[PDB]
């Protein structure tokens, strides 16, 4: 197959001369684009007459409707778009597409070659004839010109096109044609093809501009962003102007307690009113929040923080209806926060009763979350995985811990799809009596069945606890752990081994307290920026959605006030770190990475 | 500023009409490019007169030498080069470009728009004049056209250009311009600008084509490869045809023993001749290699493999000259194999004498490697780091282990640059009563000082040892972990925790005897492909360059015979895994990544 596409102007003789580029071999078919002007109807009929007395290849003299003369830029734009559709329709394959530049206006030939470059062409050429004819314009003059070898062919060279423009097909952008005899009259209903081409070229420019430095982008899909947007990422995050952008971000939640979600306000009452046994509901205790909540004047400490959530949890979630409401409302909050992957921490043995074993509670929690996931479309679905919290308490009791670890080992094998149990969370009481090595023997069965481990080291400013968690419990993640910089060896080990650090900005500020909205960083600042500079995989989390009274968006924005000059690219980097640190399998991680590629487009850049 | 660029054919009147695109303000500069045809000279004179009157803006008429008539493709390509260089020189800034395509041939106008789209242009426009003049071609007709508003402008739209094409400058691609009055006659010395532009567009097409599957490429620089080369990457590796390509690869070595390098032959002889005390050299023991070496008919086992290296090691490297020769020759072998990063395992206490403490020996080893490194250019330098091997022994002897661990702890903080000690290797004799957990107490200081641990599983078919290495010794890498698949939980843990598996193809074949050139798979194959499919970070190493008689290239090519249908992209993946698993710091890792981005170009991508 060899198809020749040739525009024609007043000089109809260009097409028969362009027919002779390949010599006696000729073209399998030639298709001619034409305008609607009346100055070229004699040329069109002469072309038809020449085609009649040189038959064998397919012929088309398709004329562009509503295009008489170049009045303004709109005529050129319409002609270009109709050219693109006609080129797709008549020469679907660029491997054998021959394009002639002779006919038409100067802009017509320039658009001919521009379309050749955009979509690809086997050869782009121009035909010239020596001016030694007349008393070629007529049939006999053209025949004499070809017989006497009076044709010059300048081949501008083959055009490879563009990778994502060569796959465009005629059905995607159809060209409506009205027959007026042996001549087609073509028109276009819209400018879809031109808009698609311009968007493609803009994206190609963005990718090629961001190509040098793609390894520094946490999300590779960001290379298609405009350079202004990429410069916007490296700017410091603005906590008030980036509310919408952070809100729309697909986020990863790795440290969220189920029992600390609907602890006060309207959510607590919504959970309570769904109880299956309202007469067994405990009275709502008066738990006054510290003034300025969620940003207290003075840090309140771990004891007061945990007491703030006394209205929900073991007291409330022993009711099956309260538990179901808690799970469904937590999933609704996750969907409202655009969380794409979440790991929820629960204590099923804390909610067990005489007739409801901890396995029953865990199965109910998992099924509630699975039903919530299934009721949600794939595009905006939040995948929820379960971590079981092994709480260590002052006193030495270890039977609830044994129940929780055994429950995790059983559930890790039970559910292989959907909501899964993916790890254990060693949490509870901070002291040198309840450090990691004390429970290092308890977690050998957890390591045998390939269950991941995360460890709270929140309150105790004890480097030894973090070291024991990393090396005696084989913890893959560390909860809080705000004093890694105290031991440079420990910080280097955490960064080298890929152990993720779960930071909870609002909860850390409420419990510990950090300098806020400071222009300079030193000796007291939130360690997020230093951890990132040290190569630590840092994740930002909510800890307790209810007690802290802040969502994931609020925590991400509070990182702007906690760390001076933290860039929003660093927010994306924390999201990527959390995606990598998730206790997810290959399918879950693939879905999460597909979700993370859809970074919201910023507004009011520069 | 606003600079106008125009072409002139037989109708010189296009330029005066094009000067009125903006209106009464006009353009600050009006530059004219045309050919050397004799039919243009009257038009050039008319344009010169029209530039003499209205002396407002700056003018320049450029005539293209060596171009008279559009005869063939050579004329068009020469004109294109003159156009590109003239556009770069006259209008350096794309935001100040107003390119008119009214004049010249059809190809000239098409080249006008092509150059505008390539290097960027603030406006591309065409001017049309009504035919109601004449009996505009003369000065009076042109003036009447300007006054009576008979011109139409078709502004094709601004051209952004290409990001790496609009940064080009005139000095890089100058024009040979000669003056014949007020007219410039310009010509191009060669075709350099076209070659640069074609290379840029070809690379851009390659990047955009591979943009979709860029997350599937272990090295991001591979997206600039031609699509045929990337389809070649996914084809199975050919041990015979891909020899040169694998040899040219920048490689990472993570499992290479210093004492098993010059164990026989010319290298052993050279290490012996470099002895400082030749009279104290032990006699060369008669150690016949198994037939078919390096590929024996049957596996020989770990005992025979270790006995193959009896001519070197402790018995020979106690001599300072022999040690220096061994280190320098090992570095030269690493350079000849294009290894970019290496971790050499040594046992300094094995080579210590009465007057030479293990610290002296380790310092000498480190200084020899650092001197070898410093004498190599940075672009070719192989960074060498040292791992100290704590060899486990039956009978409970643990003084040498204590010495090696203490030596590693001291040396880890001693050297912060160049060659440095970065970890410990737990090797030796693996039996049920030598398992990893037996030594968890010994390695607490190593974890305290943040030294990485690799566990050297050897002569065993046990998964409990691997489990204890992972969870009791906190091993970051595992050597010869050829039985991970037998425990699915252990394989999942190894893949999930990012624990690298150090595979030594030739050594594993020689010690355990995996099948070669088998049809597809099954119950005996080298577990490399199975590990890769399970998400395990797999690295391919030499183990002992001397005992195995194989370089890193030889092992990489042997993986093609060991694992049927393994793709060379998986070889690149193993290199990336070794780079990620190295016990390197930020600077070493950055240099290693820079060296890995230079993947050799394939040669046989024609099928
Ligand atoms: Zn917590
Ligand atoms: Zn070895």
């Amino acid at each position: 197959m060899r198809i020749l596409l040739c525009s024609v102007g007043t000089s109809w003789a260009v097409v028969p001369e362009a027919m002779q580029l390949l010599g006696s071999q000729g073209f399998d078919e030639v298709h001619v684009l034409t305008t609607a002007s009346s100055k070229i109807s004699p040329g069109v009929e002469q072309l038809l007459r020449y085609f009649e007395m040189h038959p064998g290849p397919r012929f088309s003299i398709s004329r562009v409707q509503d295009f008489e003369d170049l009045r303004s830029e709109q005529d050129h734009m319409l002609f270009e778009e109709v050219l693109w559709r006609w080129l797709l329709q008549r020469a679907p394959q660029a491997a054998h597409r021959y394009i002639c530049l002779a006919g038409g206006y100067k802009t017509i030939s320039a658009a001919m070659q521009r379309a050749a470059a955009l979509f690809g062409a086997c050869e782009v050429f121009h035909v010239l004839c020596e001016p030694r004819f007349g008393p070629a314009s007529t049939l006999e003059e053209v025949e004499q010109a070809i017989a006497t070898n009076a044709l010059r062919f300048v081949r501008l060279g083959p055009e490879p096109g563009w990778p994502q423009l060569r796959l465009l097909s005629a059905p995607s952008f159809p060209l409506e044609s009205t027959l007026q005899g042996p001549v087609h009259w073509v028109r276009a209903s819209d400018m879809r093809l031109r808009q698609h081409v311009e968007g493609v070229l803009e994206r190609s420019r963005h990718i090629l501009a961001a190509w040098e430095g793609i390894s520094e982008l946490p999300i590779p899909a960001l290379a298609a962003w405009p350079p202004s947007h990429l410069r916007w990422l490296h700017e410091p995050l603005d906590p008030v102007q980036d509310k919408a952008w952070v809100q729309a971000l697909p986020k990863v939640e790795l440290h969220c307690h189920l029992g600390g979600f609907a602890t006060h306000g309207e959510l607590l009452h919504k959970v309570r009113q769904e109880a299956a046994n309202p007469e067994s509901l405990p009275p709502v205790r008066a738990i006054p929040l510290p003034p300025g909540w969620p940003i207290p004047e003075e840090p309140i400490g771990l004891e007061r923080y945990m007491r703030l959530g006394d209205n929900n949890g073991s007291a409330l979630l022993k009711d099956p209806g309260c538990l179901r409401a808690q799970c469904r409302l937590l999933y609704e909050a996750l969907l409202a926060d655009h969380v794409a992957y979440a790991e929820i921490r629960c204590s099923p043995a804390n909610y067990a009763s005489a007739s409801r074993s901890p396995w029953v509670v865990l199965q109910e929690i998992r099924n509630h979350f699975q039903q919530a996931m299934e009721e949600t479309p794939e595009d905006r679905r939040c995948h929820v995985n379960l971590l079981l919290t092994a709480t260590r308490e002052e006193g030495g009791d270890r039977s609830r811990i044994a129940r929780h670890l055994a429950l995790a080992i059983t559930a890790a094998e039970h559910w292989k799809n959907g909501c899964r149990v993916v790890g254990v969370d060693l949490a509870g009481f901070e002291d040198r009596t309840t450090r990691a090595a004390m429970f290092a023997t308890d977690f050998e069965p957890v390591h045998r069945v390939g269950l991941a481990v995360t460890v709270h080291a929140g309150e105790n400013d004890d480097v030894e606890g973090i070291w024991q968690a990393v090396f005696k419990l084989s913890a893959r993640r560390l909860g809080h752990a705000l004093h890694l910089s105290r031991s440079p060896d420990l910080l280097r080990v955490v960064a080298e081994r890929g152990i993720a650090v779960e930071l909870c900005p609002y909860a850390n500020l409420q419990i510990k307290g950090f300098p806020l909205d400071e222009e300079q960083e030193g000796s007291e600042t939130y360690p997020l920026r230093g951890y990132l500079a040290a190569g630590v995989a840092v994740t930002l989390n909510t800890d307790n959605l209810g007690i802290s009274q802040a969502s994931l968006t609020d925590n991400l924005l509070l990182t702007a006030r906690l760390c001076p000059g933290i860039t929003r690219l660093e927010v994306l980097k924390t999201q990527v770190f959390a995606a990598q640190a998730a206790f997810a399998n290959q399918a879950e991680r693939k879905a999460l990475w597909a979700r993370l590629a859809q970074v919201p487009v910023p507004t009011d850049t520069e």
